[PDB]
């Protein structure tokens, strides 16, 4: 997804 999590 994104850095750490998707929802960025």
């Amino acid at each position: 997804g994104c850095p750490x999590q998707p929802w960025c």
